[PDB]
């Protein structure tokens, strides 16, 4: 029972489960959009949970040519 997110240990009633290891209830949050995540609607990058989409699919997932934004990001 140890948090992949923050690197603490995870007290029981403060827990959430994903990738067969636990987390902190607050922690499990998008590091893209900053939405607190739900019972199996997230997904994990290496020491950072996220949206299942788009945020996961966008930042950690194969993409097209190379038309990334200039300075302010968008639907890339
Ligand atoms: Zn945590
Ligand atoms: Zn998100």
């Amino acid at each position: 029972p140890k948090c992949p997110k923050c690197d603490k240990e995870v007290y029981f009633a403060e827990r959430v489960t994903s990738l067969g290891k636990d987390w902190h209830r607050p922690c499990l949050k998008c590091e893209k959009c900053g939405k607190t995540l739900t019972s199996g609607g997230h997904a994990e990058h290496e020491g950072k949970p996220y949206c299942n989409h788009p945020c996961y699919s966008a930042m950690f997932g194969p993409k097209g040519f190379g038309r990334g934004g200039a300075e302010s990001h968008t639907f890339k």
